[PDB]
Formats: structure tokens, C-alpha cells, sequence
């Protein structure tokens, strides 16, 4: 299937293993900002669900599929590659919604559903938005999607901005350290130093901060999932300009992604954004492995290339410049291995 | 090979690509107990080594090997399956040792050597000893040894105590009491309760704990690695009677494990029991779902059965019974997925 052809059956297996564990669905449905604004975005669009035909991408313990039954769609379909869907089974007798919603095991890649939909809905943002790779899996089953049906969520706004924060470069490099000893227990280390450090900065940062560590206004980059195509999230090339607005020391840049449900009646966004309330996708940061200096009023460009690779993630290659200066510093980040500081 | 038959290739990528980062490799280099414990049991031991030839199983950043080296080794086969082999190899040129230690990548089932060796060294050791299912790695090795040959460790004891831990149980049903709630967004998820306490009480967990909890003078099931075969690690079958020291519930059965250098010149011991020092072995713990109240005095009797699995880890059986009261508790446990509480 596009599935398979697209991942390693062993990143397959640990990727389902992990969503078929109740703990899991727990800790995400415990996040009251990602259910409540779910629920938000389908019941305050209540139209574009009474007596509609739905499809759930990916609905876990289903939670998405009964908040679309509670906004009166007449049948969900919803598809789970995980044995979590023997859960959602489960649940959808207990509340008495067999007649409105159907559970179909496997992947939306590879299942046939007896009708066209109205309208899509799914929670594939992963850190960062892109981590995973279940935003193709969601445009994939565009195919699914009668003309002029709806996406929930419709598009999404990945946010860049370059940050100071001495103290987090600080902690990655006492770390990679420990690999410039000439005499660990009599054993010289330090020719693995360098290899060390690159792996050490080739982890994203995922915590929260305060917004004060921002040197400038974020640079946005929009998917329209309405319009993409699978094959345009193999590559994701993301140029940004930056207007420096304070002076010192840029050690990375930061990355957070709202996505906005936009329905008939009103548009609702659930933002991840570091001035907004914290959710368990906090916000992620890409250290520079030497920071830039930059002073107020200098630009800062450069580039932001996201290359899928068959783990479900990407290698992230980031190259910024100030322009001022010809200063430049290239960092390649595994996505895959995260560093969770929180 | 060996190796592949026992492995879905699906674990083997996660295992390898695991032990392929330096971090990792730091992390249990900074473990003094580890590190230390095993240079003093070859260090102090130099007759065992000195003019030798050695085989390294798994020798990840080739620390061991090193030490075989500082002892006098001639030649010193370092074998490692994961990419951690080429840092090896840097580090063996930058100590300038490649006259001496002679790194192989790839499984120890599947690579060739040029001869026997005297001595195998190794840390084949996993949580509660056997997890990771690498002891049979360094037995299978034995075909690369001389008769007459040693190996470092030598022996390894599991040990097994129950305690008792009311909080400890008590989280587990506070935790999957998440899903015992009528109205989750307008959801009924109570239905799922019973199978996000199985969940739970299906992990062993991993923390330590003080020595107080224990209830009764551990037993001990010893490993003979001179003498044992790969196939007596497929099924290991720990029976156990408990003389009870102190009153109360037994909410479960404690493991920890040694291992002993039995050198020439001395014997060196590497303990993770509680009483001693902390590692990152910790100790582990597996709840039975059904305490036991058990008086001093009384005997608690049953069976641990450890079932090796293809994930290169064990499924546990633990069945367990108060002789004076016929109070039965039986469980099952997937050392694959411990919970980490620390
Ligand atoms: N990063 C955080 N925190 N959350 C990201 C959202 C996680 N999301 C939970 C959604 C529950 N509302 C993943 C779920 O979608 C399922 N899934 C994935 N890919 C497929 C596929 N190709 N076909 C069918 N199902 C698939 C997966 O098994 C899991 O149940
Ligand atoms: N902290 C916990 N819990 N355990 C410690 C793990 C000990 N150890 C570190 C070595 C430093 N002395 C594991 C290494 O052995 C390697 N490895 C495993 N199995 C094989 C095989 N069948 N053939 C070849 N290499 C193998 C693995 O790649 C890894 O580097």
C-alpha cells in the first residue's frame, strides 16, 4: 500500500505497539486543551455534522467519533490500525452508537469503506506538526472525500522563531562533554567528542519556555490539508526572513503549530503556541551547535528543510545566516529521537 | 543464524539502533558501580588476562576491551552489533591499540573470529538479570572458547523477596480510574476500566525502593555460565517457598540481581540488590493483582516462570499461595514494557 511503501515494517510495529496502550489514549485525552477544543470545533459546527457521513483518521479510543455523534452525524466510519480498535469496539456499544458508528481495523491505506464522506476528521499533528507522518495517511484518505467536503482539522501553521536560552545550549554541551576526557578510567575518549556533540544537537528540544527568549516575530508556513497532495509533505522547504528585534546570541530556533477547524459556522484554532496555555505537544527547539550573533535590526535567513525519511519522521536540516555578517551556521536534526526536557 | 531465529527483526532494529548512540553508552559508563566493578574484577585479576587472547560480547564503545587491555591481554576480539562498533574502532586507533583489539561488527551468532580465546567478557546483564535475552549471546560465545576457559561474569544470581507496598498498588487502580467515569465529554468510558487495570498490572516496574517493603529472606535461582547452555535461558522456572518475617499484604514479588567475577587470583562481585548501592538496573517490582495477606510465620509458595518471547524479552507468570490459608494470587507480566517510576 502507500503505507508500506512509505515505512520500515520496524518503525510499523513500534509506532501501532505504542498507540495500542490505554495509558497513552489516557495522556492525550487528559490534555483539556486538545479534547475541549476538539469537542469545540465539531459541536459549534454542529452543521457540518447533523445527518452527514464522517471519517475518523487514526480515532484511538474513538473520542473524536462520538464528539461527531454528539453533533447528530447519521454514520462515522471510523478507521484504527492499532489493537486500540478493539477498545473503541468496546466503547461504542457501552454508550449505545452501534447504529452510528463503525469501527474498521486497519489502515486507511488499505481498507474500503462502503460510501463517500462528507467530511474528515483527524488528529495527526505530531511534535513539531509534521512528526509521524500521519498528515499523509489524513490526505490520503482525501480519496474518501466527496467533492466539496470538509477537513477537522483544515489546515495547519507551523511558527519559527529564533530564541536565546544559554542555559539549554549549556546543559547539550556539558552533556556531549563527557566525551573530551583523555583518561576515563585510564581510557582516552576524546576522538569521539565531535561525534558526540552532533548527536547530542541532533536532538529537537521538546519543553516550554517563556515567549522572553524570542528575538523576533515567527515566520509562518500554512498547509492547506483542503488542497495538499500526500507526495507535497516529502519534502517541506520552509524559507524564513527574520527582523532581529533584540541583540545577542541565537542558539536555535523555536518551532510550535496552531490548526484551525474551519467549519460554516465559525473557525476554531487550537493553537500550541508558547503564549497560549500548555499542551503535551509543548513546543520544540532546534539548537544551533554555535549559536549566531546578531545584533537589533539584522536579518536572519535562511532555511528550514524537512525531508521524510521510512522511521515516520524526518531529518531536519536547518541552515540560517545573518545576513549582516555572512555568519552561518548548518545543523541536521533526527526528529525521530527527541530530547524530552520537561 | 541463532540470533535472527529467536528475533522478530522488528525488536533487533529498535534493540541495535538503542545501543547505537553514545548517549547511551555514557549513560551506563557513568554508572561507577558498573564501570568500576568491572575494571576491578579484571584489573585485580591480571593472570587472567595478561599475554591472553579475549573475546569482547557486545563491547559497545569497547570500554571493556580496554581494560582487558590494561591488564596485559595479547589480543582482544571486540564484537558489537550495532553502528556503536565504527566509535569503537575510532577510539581503539585513538588509543592506539589497534595491534591489540581487533573490533568485529555484527552479531556474535553471525560473525567469524580467527581463534579461540582464553576468557569472554561481557555485560549481558538486562533488568531483573535475564531482559534483553543477551545472556544467550554470551553463551552461545562459548563456542569460541577453549576448554578450560572463563568467563567474566562467571555467575549470576536472581533473587526474589515479596514485599509489601501500598502505594505502590494503590497507583495503579487511581490511575486507571481515569476510565471509570460516566461522562468524559458526554463519554462513558467506564466500560474500559477492567482492561486499563490489566494493562497496568502487566508491567513490571522499575524504580527502587527501601529494603523495609521486603517481608521475607530472598531466594536465590544461580546461572552458571561455565556450565549453562542458550536453551536453559527459553524457559526458567523459579520455584520459591517464603518464610514471612513480618505480617501484612504482599502486594507483589521484588528482583534484583549479582554477578560474580570468579577470577584466579579473586572473586569480585557486581550487586543491584537494594541494599547496596544504586545502578541503572535498579531493582524490579511485579504487582500481583490480588494481594495476599500473609502472617509471620507462614509460608508463601508458588512458582516464577519466565517465558522467553521473540522480543527478545520474557513473558512472567507468577502464581503464588499462603500455605496456612489456601490465598491464591496469579499474574502475568511483559518485562518488555516496564513502567519506570523513578
Ligand atoms: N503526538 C501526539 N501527542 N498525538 C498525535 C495524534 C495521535 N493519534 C491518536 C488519535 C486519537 N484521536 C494517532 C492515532 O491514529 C492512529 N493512526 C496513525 N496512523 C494511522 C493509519 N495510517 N491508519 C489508521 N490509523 C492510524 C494511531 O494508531 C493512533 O491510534
Ligand atoms: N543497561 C542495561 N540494562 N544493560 C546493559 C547492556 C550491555 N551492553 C553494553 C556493552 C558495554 N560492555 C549491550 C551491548 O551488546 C551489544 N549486543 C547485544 N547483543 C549482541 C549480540 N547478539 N551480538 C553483538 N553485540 C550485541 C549491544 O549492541 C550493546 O552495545
Amino acid at each position: 500500500s502507500v503505507f508500506s511503501e512509505r515505512t520500515e515494517e520496524s518503525s510499523a510495529v513500534q509506532y501501532f505497539q505504542f498507540y495500542g496502550y490505554l495509558s497513552q489514549q489516557q495522556n492525550m485525552m487528559q490534555d483539556y486543551v486538545r479534547t475541549g477544543t476538539y469537542q469545540r470545533a465539531i459541536l459549534q459546527n454542529h452543521t457540518d455534522f447533523k445527518d452527514k457521513i464522517v471519517l475518523d483518521v487514526g480515532c484511538g479510543s474513538g473520542i473524536l467519533s462520538f464528539f461527531a455523534a454528539q453533533a447528530g452525524a447519521r454514520k462515522i466510519y471510523a478507521v484504527e490500525a492499532s489493537t486500540m480498535a478493539q477498545h473503541a469496539e468496546v466503547l461504542v456499544k457501552s454508550n449505545n452508537l452501534t447504529d452510528r458508528i463503525v469501527v474498521i481495523p486497519g489502515k486507511v491505506e488499505e481498507v474500503s469503506l462502503p460510501e463517500q464522506v462528507d467530511i474528515i476528521i483527524s488528529e495527526p499533528m505530531g511534535y513539531m506538526l509534521f512528526n509521524e507522518r500521519m498528515l499523509e495517511s489524513y490526505l490520503h484518505a482525501k480519496k474518501y472525500l466527496k467533492p466539496s467536503g470538509n477537513m477537522f482539522p483544515t489546515i495547519g501553521d507551523v511558527h519559527l522563531a529564533p530564541f536565546t536560552d544559554e542555559q539549554l545550549y549549556m546543559e547539550q554541551f556539558t552533556k556531549a562533554n563527557f566525551w573530551y576526557q583523555p583518561s576515563f578510567h585510564g581510557v582516552d575518549l576524546s576522538a569521539l567528542r565531535g561525534a558526540a556533540v552532533d548527536e547530542y544537537f541532533r536532538q529537537p528540544v521538546v519543553d516550554t519556555f517563556d515567549i522572553r527568549i524570542l528575538m523576533a516575530k515567527s515566520v509562518k508556513y500554512t498547509v492547506n490539508f483542503l488542497e495538499a497532495k500526500e507526495g507535497d509533505l516529502h519534502r517541506i522547504e520552509i524559507p524564513f526572513k527574520f527582523h532581529m528585534l533584540h541583540s545577542g546570541l541565537v542558539h536555535g530556533l523555536a518551532f510550535w503549530f496552531d490548526v484551525a477547524f474551519i467549519g460554516s459556522i465559525m473557525t476554531v484554532w487550537l493553537s500550541t503556541a508558547p503564549t497560549e496555555p500548555l499542551t503535551h505537544w509543548y513546543q520544540v527547539r532546534c539548537l544551533f551547535q554555535s549559536p549566531l550573533f546578531a545584533k537589533a535590526g539584522d536579518t536572519l535567513s535562511g532555511t528550514c528543510l524537512l525531508i521524510a525519511n521510512k522511521r515516520q519522521s524526518y531529518d531536519i536540516s536547518i541552515v540560517a545566516q545573518v545576513d549582516q555578517t555572512g555568519s552561518k551556521s548548518s545543523n541536521l536534526l533526527d526528529l525521530k529521537n527527541p530530547f524530552f526536557r520537561y
